[PDB]
């Protein structure tokens, strides 16, 4: 009997076998959660990657920028686990920022039309996903989305950082709204995962940080999807090896 | 002499006499500062507003959602202050958020498009004014923005907090760019300024019919008296954010 | 299985059956933990509270201002759990501050001697216990202490608020040390828990913090149930928050994340 | 003229001319304030150090660990500054922590008795000075303290960091009391400076940072003593070149 017995859990973000949405989904099922998976564009590719999970699940199409996808979303999830069954958990593990405002491109050279699409998919779609799903969730349930410490600036991360800071604010409001269903909303701020800054991360981490290992981040999302943190919401747990709390 | 003596400062945001920007300029001039100002929609009416500010200042047009105003800014300023002179300070007192994304209007019924218009103007616009004016700014310069503390969610402000949360991030990134020029970038988290509880939590009280202390603090950031603060946030809130109860 | 199975956890800070430490322990066992308890002063009276847990476990003396108690704690634990065995968890649920620096007493009227007793017991102890129990802990182990968000000033808490701020700083440092041993260090900030006797002002002021907490916490908050705090602590002691240390998890209904 | 013209202000912490208090005093005087100066032990050397200040100034004694120096503080100042008058500003720039609680000595080996003394001098004494000098403080006045960002652990600064976390907590509480007198209390969190015995900082700093130069800090402290940060209390202004706002 693992952490997630009898729990029906939605999981977005699976694109590659190296995705955090993958290791989270794999770990959930490894603990009893019966999963429902969602996918963005390459519907048939990620179908073949989900098949490599310990167990199979009703993968569903979900482009967060498409309004019809959200409207339908809820009722389609009902069809996959059977009507009169609701969701105990949901996982938002999605992000997107065009090269224009993220990476090597100067912070100033990023048009708003590029940034807004970055914030649409990475921040706003947290609320929108909650909106589409709360109605079909059970009390004592959990919504958990991916974060990356944005409280300070850095190279490359540029406007994605600004999207994460948008997310954090969005998390706190979704919590307000989510509380009416007896639902908790939290963010897991992870350390950098392969999918200077990383040689220093593992230094700063008092227990180390292995950027090739996404399992320690998944275990932490399962804890948030479990009943063992029933009094925390609108909040950020940090799975970065303790890096953020260490200057040098 | 004044605190902003012989520093040429740009001040946006003015729309009425209550307006944060209005008091900021007002004090800046009292502090011997030679100003430049920018206005948004009702340009014509806002000249009958800028008239009261002690001295005469060149009211240039600026719309942070308009790409052309931005490209022509440095040229429309450099000329206002005469070729050969650059700015020493920049003030962004600009915010907007459609009604659907605020107040009693549910959080989830805000269409992205409204929220997007709100981020562009309230958060992104800070980076775009910086891009436009860093090239014509002197070393020892200071850029400043108006912030409303978004660390915690609250009633009514809704997506504006999200725009404010985005704005604080952006600010840190503007500070990197401005560093290349020896120019600083900071926000001022103001308490309510009308355009009970706060007066309570605030150990020195708080008066939301009075914008001068907020206005004063924006002047300090423009001064040479905080030469080591950058990509940071100063609270002009009567210390309310520092008290639980 | 149980969430904490075959884990040898040392719990500290049980004085009455309302103690947070009593429910951390009560839950710990429901979830399979094998416990070693530490008690402070009235050592006889607390035996009679520990009896009434899910299961009887060894009570040990630990006056964390006694340097002798620390130098012998590790051997006394090892002895209680059997040679060859080591602790997998430690819980610091200890705190103290005189009426002088906490209550209706003016902030400026707490003589430094009292404050110092409070800081020793409420913050420094965390570094001592950690120092004493770390050499007998398995890699993967966990240390958690109880905290109460000192970020902002408030009425009454006064100098204990300062102790908590020092405790958070001491936590961050302890993490550095326990990491060598493969042990995580974390604190749990809990909303206020039932653990006008003071008077008109206090019975009101404090009646306002419990009116306010429920209000602000988006999933509400119950001043009478320490169970959700006990579950939070069990999740730090578990293998399901292994990437997190020197940090603070907030089991307070999410109230600290809301302004009103 | 000056920023602090004709303001009666006290300043503690001067032991050499490298001291942050010396440059806070120096600039305070370059701006036309009248100063009272306190000194811990080497009174005949802080004497000889202070001669070399823009204007001559009263140097009364004050070991903040002495109940009597504190008990007699208000009256000794009220004499130096003359009867009928009061202070407009107070500068706590005091801090100390035994060898044991810093540097190469292992964080676990500091006896509380050492930790305790350093918290007494660095953190607690701020409430004392506030307590001692507040009945002799005019409305619109201002208390300020020196801080080093203790929000994340680091090596070496060790137990002093715990003292600074405490001092910040103390700062917010001293503001409660200060407001009653119409006064503000604030810390200036400074970047490292070459003091008698006290890199990445100048790198992280968007505007860089020189640790042999304390003038930016004194300018900051003065800006808290001025009338130009009137809305700011219980808070912490960072004079560190934006360092803390960046990660790399
Ligand atoms: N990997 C890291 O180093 C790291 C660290 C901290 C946080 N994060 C965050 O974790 C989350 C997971 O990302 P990842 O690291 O696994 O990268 P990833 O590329 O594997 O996953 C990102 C996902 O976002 C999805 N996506 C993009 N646009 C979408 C849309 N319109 N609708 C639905 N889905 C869309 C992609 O399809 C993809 O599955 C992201 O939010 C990211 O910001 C990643
Ligand atoms: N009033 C407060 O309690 C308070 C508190 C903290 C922060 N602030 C911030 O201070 C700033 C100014 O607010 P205020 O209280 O002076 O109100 P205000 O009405 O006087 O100022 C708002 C300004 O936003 C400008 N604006 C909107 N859209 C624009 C666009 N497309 N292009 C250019 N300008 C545009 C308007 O012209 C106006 O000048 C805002 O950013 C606000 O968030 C206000
Ligand atoms: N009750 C709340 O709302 C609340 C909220 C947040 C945090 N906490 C924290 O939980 C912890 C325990 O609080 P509680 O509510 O269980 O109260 P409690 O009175 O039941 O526990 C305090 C414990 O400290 C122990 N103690 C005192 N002096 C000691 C000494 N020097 N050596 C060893 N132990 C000593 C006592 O024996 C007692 O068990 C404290 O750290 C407190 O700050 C309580
Ligand atoms: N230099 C830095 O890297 C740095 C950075 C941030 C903050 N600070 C802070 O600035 C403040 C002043 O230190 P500094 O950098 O000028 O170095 P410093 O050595 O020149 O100043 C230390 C002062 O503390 C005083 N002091 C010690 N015991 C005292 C006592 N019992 N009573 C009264 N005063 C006592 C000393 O007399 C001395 O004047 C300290 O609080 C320090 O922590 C320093």
């Amino acid at each position: 009997t693992g952490l997630l017995d009898g729990k029906r859990i939605l999981v977005s973000g699976i694109i590659t076998d190296s995705s955090i949405a993958f290791h989270i989904a794999r770990v959930a099922q490894e603990q009893g959660a019966q999963l429902v998976l969602t996918g963005f564009d390459r519907l048939r590719l990620i179908q073949r990657i989900t098949d490599r999970l310990p167990a199979k699940a009703p993968l569903l199409e979900l482009d967060v920028q498409n309004e019809e996808h959200l409207a339908s979303l809820a009722g389609r999830v009902t069809e996959a686990i059977g009507a009169g069954n609701k969701l105990d958990g949901v996982v938002h593990s999605i992000g997107f920022m065009p090269q224009t405002g993220m990476g090597i491109n100067p912070f100033f050279d990023a048009p708003y039309a590029d940034v807004s699409k970055g914030i649409h998919i990475s921040a706003y779609s947290y609320a929108s996903m909650a909106k589409a799903l709360l109605p079909i969730m059970n009390p004592g349930g959990s919504i958990v989305g991916m974060d990356f410490d944005p409280s300070r600036a850095m190279p490359a991360y540029n406007w994605m950082t600004v999207a994460k800071s948008a997310l954090e604010s969005v998390n706190r409001f979704v919590a307000r709204e989510a509380g009416k269903y007896g639902v908790r909303s939290n963010l897991v701020a992870a350390g950098p995962i392969r999918t200077l800054l990383e040689e220093g991360w593992d230094q700063r981490a008092p227990i180390g940080w292995n950027m090739k290992d996404a399992t320690p981040v998944a275990k932490t999302v399962c804890a948030l999807l479990s009943d063992w943190l029933p009094a925390t919401t609108g909040d950020i747990i940090y799975a970065d090896g303790g890096a953020h709390t260490q200057l040098l």
